[PDB]
């Protein structure tokens, strides 16, 4: 038994310099990433009551904490990540099942949410596309259990990967941490010479997932030059979409109503192209 | 030498009732579409002249004909078409590559087109889900050449693609027409209950290629109980997508400068929820 | 031992927007079908106790059930049907030949009287005309004795039968019953693209007929364009009423007295004309 | 090219007692006779100019004159079916085929416009049903082709055809008239026993039939014991409409416009209930 | 235990002639009657689906149908109110109690909810003020127990309560239904000198009250001559609603989370000035 | 003779920010509170020439100056005030009845015109709900004279006025005071543990009442927890108004035209929802 019609979730994020209607925003590269694999998209808003999230959090299907420039301890968006992180533990610790990715800073956010220490140091990756450094674990991995040989190969040998983050963990400090080598199962790694760090990863026991590079960008994003788009880079990025989508169709919450439904689909939102300058060639702004 | 910076233009079509603001319209599954597989998108507008459109026509790597209700010979969108199709058709004979695709009501403009008839006729397949019948002919087609075995397995008994058309070319109108069997490849048909009907096609010499069906729509519209959402549905979405952009790619044309780009890309756009109302979760309007 | 003035009962039917004088209706074409192979006809209302209806199902001669757009178990014409459908199983079982028909409304309450369920799926059939496939039963089968050869050919080949209904029960999902199965002869089965369903059958050890098509309106309706006018179409809906007709001279029921007859027969009603605005050129409404 | 939307005019005829709302009238079993084999049914009305005619022949695919009591020289009925007999000669000579069919007065008014004068004697055929004496003409035939072997050889043996007729003209004497033994074609005769007459023929070179029986009453009049109702007789009564509708096939006149069509159907009346007192179970009544 | 935040919701009703965002309205007079009482209000929404209704039956504390001039059966008002009636019969069976109150309109709405039929006729009170002629049970009756003394005399005595009705149920027609009789007592009667009507009542088992004369207006309606405003028709329309909120105390629901409820609020809308023509001063109008 | 439709100022306060459509405001619960008693508003602008103050009250019926947090001796509020009250003593000498309410800000203000001084001292008040300490001095009184006793009971006893204010009159600083002791009877006191205060108070001679603490919040606001809403605390809110408009009702202005009237009335004028920040679930802003 699936649910066809999967709604995934995104949180929003503080706003760098807020004013009204400008005080979080999505890049539209995630709501992409996520609608091309067969979902439709809610934006999270930052700074809600608890039982505004639950309700959020009863009805969704899936949530996608992205990347960003905000702080991982006191941001609307860290609050707002962890009531759903505690959610999703539990509600599937009870077995409905309940995904939740983590891209880059997302991905960060989860090494904190779970160990409760920070650990990361920093890398030489702000602006740099790779291969991935396979573990010897993914060979019985979820992630990647669909996806096609050939592209899996390309992925080891090819710079599909893109990296846009100054900040990483060690394979070393993940490895020393006792919290996250007992939850996470390393599917790859990469280096930048000197540092060797985890860059991706899911759960043992939870639908949790989480990259430190961003895959959602060889397909939607084409304003800096590290970003992939060769054939294979474009088939990461859907078959990236495609494992956390099926794995949403798991779920089956829904809104109380459609009527519900339709006032919280990022439909009811127009974003602004922002290309001409930032990293995004559109982003969603709120209030 | 390859582009991986495609760009491909959509045709806009004339609106029912035009008003300023208000004169013709892209529905964002086509933009959506092309997108997830890896390209930039520009609008084309209609009434334009012969001049801007070869201008443009020399800075995009492709055109896509979207479906529609407008009429196949008095309308801007056909207007507008006819000229890509003659721009295309010269374009690829001097050894420059440039694809077409035509969906739905695109599809059935191309075979006006190239037979220069109106060999239409009315078929019960307004709001089905259908497998396709494949020919003979695609064991080496061009369009289904890396679609994975299994998926070519579902998409040959599963109800995968969106029908939603008043009318159709039955095979034998089809073979009937010198200019159409001469020109175009049938890969598939399909069935209504009593008509057989070409359901997609790819000229022999050209790279035009044409889809009865509406791809676009599994992964992107949600508004109606006629649209196919299972796994393979999404996949399909992907793999047709995919392919076109490929073909875009083989494509060297670009914009004069960034700034260009910039001017004409989709991103200038931003479209309306009209999925209360109509068959389209969002629309583009235009002036 | 025939009866030659057979009379037979057509079901009224609740409407939408119950008035006073229009609380029921009976298309015309229903009666014109029956006069037109040399019937009487007797409206069935809808409102009725168990025992009027009782005392009108020892008059008459056959029942029809007609197509419509009222609910298989809320409805008055539900209940009525359930009532004149037990009641002849009871006089057949006894040796009192009694005839039923329903047709598509009617052919789909009658899946569910005999069989305890609704097993009924969605269809492309909301307004097509198509051949029938008929099964290798239709060879010793009652319905279809005296159609002459060529109207039979006709019959496979040629779009003859109006589809006008959004329900069927395929042919899966009737073979895996075991109630339907045990009890009825499938005749021919009909496509829509995609699902494969019954169109026509017979009881096996009674005399029940039913078609998810509507044979009456071939030469009665004229008012949509997926109504078949062929001749053969014609000849058609005369053969299938000939049936029924003659199945109802083997009944020997008669009313009580002849002005009591005179008092029940469908010429005392005038039929509107509804035709500018409906599906149906005349209708007979009822208080 | 046919028309498959066939509309056939039946003439209306004097009133006996002639009250307002009450002028002329239609006996129903004509138009059940005629819609039975897919026609629709325009009243043509007694007291009307010579263009009003015209306008009606012009749109209307054939005509009926029918059988009555009124009289053969000086009614309104007797006027108009006069000027359509030479409206619909003149129609036929310049290829406009145009089909007449006169039934027992209406036979007689045949005899009476094609040879100018009277020939009717009294026979005793008021109220008999009479098998059919076919002359060794039928074997070439226009009327019958279409008819099954088993049917033709039921009406020569069988008591199928009605006879309601205190006139006939016998066939001594229509051989002995120039002007009809060149002009009709003499299908079957009857005797009362002493007056050998004409029961059938048709024009050797036009598409205008006559029946001295009614072939409509069978299946549509139950008010006299001496209609036949075997099921040879309803088919007997289907056949004959069948062959008349076919030859309204081949006209194409059509109404100006569709408002204009709407409004001169039967559709618009309602007959009463006529079945205790006259022969006619319903009859419309115009003014 | 009781609840002192009650939220009650107010359905609105189909506008006259419909147009964007003035496809219903709601009267302010209802907004302030309920909040002086201390309650807060939630526009119910004209044509939503059931889950809707559901979930914000869940959430408020009563409801009230307000008057107007819209169907008692094919309205947009009318469906609403039916499944909202049907909901908190439900909850008051499962010891959840929830108030319903019907005015004027209403008040004819929830004869016709609980008898099944429509029992008015007309009477000629189209806006005059009338004192209550109160019944023998107003003595027990829970409408009336907080009320002073000295208002009930005013109320038995004074023009305090204003009529603007067409219609209304007899005491007559309401004794002889057999389910109104059984479930609503009825506390006052008024007479237009021909027909004696209920003027109020209130359910024996169910806290469903009820008024034909519209409380709301005395304090708050300035426009007609009719509507009474003197020191103790002010009272009145306190007393009224005091006695309703009182009852929503008594009710434990409440929204998700408190950002629901403020979206819910009537706040979140502006009323538009229409006293100069209509006969309410202020209005809510609603896309 | 009493003026049954009373119209009441009320006085727009200075915005603490002021941009244009944004100079003044009220807060709706003081509209609310009035009409609830039976009058409608005129709100009072800020800026305006004595010339226009006089036309204004010469046409209204009452005033009242409500909270705020806009300087006693030099806002807009204050002038204004200042005008209104020396306008009412002078009518109310002159034979001319016309009463003024002080709420909050409004009775300190109060206590400023008449004495002279500013005597207010710091109070710890600034959010609770107080009963009403009594003096001997009510049994006299006018402002609580319709009172029901048992109201009176509960307002002694429970806490049902909120106090939000940082001022306050001691008791020992008025009494002190000349001009006031002997132009006010004292109705009520209250402390906050260390300062004994007037919380309500009436002129001996004139139609001035004033209140301390804030009566129309307990119905109409709901923003924050020491608001009470106790069913008796609903009664309160209703009880004070109705006796400050039935005072109005003894004064007989009106505008001069209706046309004029209706320009100055509150209805004109849309409120802004401010509920999630301010301590006012609804604000009018004025330019």
């Amino acid at each position: 038994k699936t649910n066809e019609r999967p709604i995934i979730g995104v949180l929003a994020q503080d706003v760098f310099d807020p004013k009204p209607d400008r005080n979080s925003y999505i890049a539209a590269s995630y709501v992409k990433f996520l609608e091309s694999a067969g979902a439709r998209v809610v934006p999270v808003m930052i700074n809600k009551s608890e039982d505004e999230y639950s309700r959020l959090f009863k009805s969704i299907n899936g949530v996608l904490f992205p990347g960003g420039g905000v702080s991982l301890e006191s941001s609307g968006y860290s609050k707002a990540a962890g009531i759903f992180y505690r959610l999703a533990l539990e509600a599937n610790s009870n077995g409905d099942y309940f995904p939740v990715w983590g891209t880059c800073l997302g991905f960060e956010l989860l090494t904190l949410l779970t160990s409760g220490e920070l650990l990361l140091s920093h890398t030489n990756t702000s602006g740099i596309a790779l291969p991935l450094d396979f573990t010897e674990d993914v060979k019985g991995s979820r992630l990647f259990k669909e996806f096609p040989e050939e592209l899996m190969k390309s992925l080891a040998t090819e710079p599909l990967t893109e990296n846009s983050h100054q900040w990483s963990i060690t394979t070393e400090n993940f490895t020393a941490n006792k919290k996250l080598k007992k939850f996470y199962r390393v599917l790859s790694t990469n280096t930048d010479g000197y540092n060797k760090f985890v860059s991706t990863m899911e759960a043992y026991d939870f639908p949790i997932y989480a990259t430190q590079w961003n895959p959602e960008k060889n397909a939607f994003e084409w304003t800096r030059p590290y970003i992939p788009h060769t054939p294979s880079a474009i088939k990461t990025t859907f078959y990236m979409a495609n494992f956390f989508v099926n794995e949403a169709r798991k779920n089956l919450h829904s809104f109380a109503s459609t009527e519900e439904e339709e006032k919280a689909l990022i439909y009811n939102y127009k974003p602004e192209y922002t290309g001409i300058q930032s990293a995004f060639e559109q982003t969603y702004f709120f209030n």
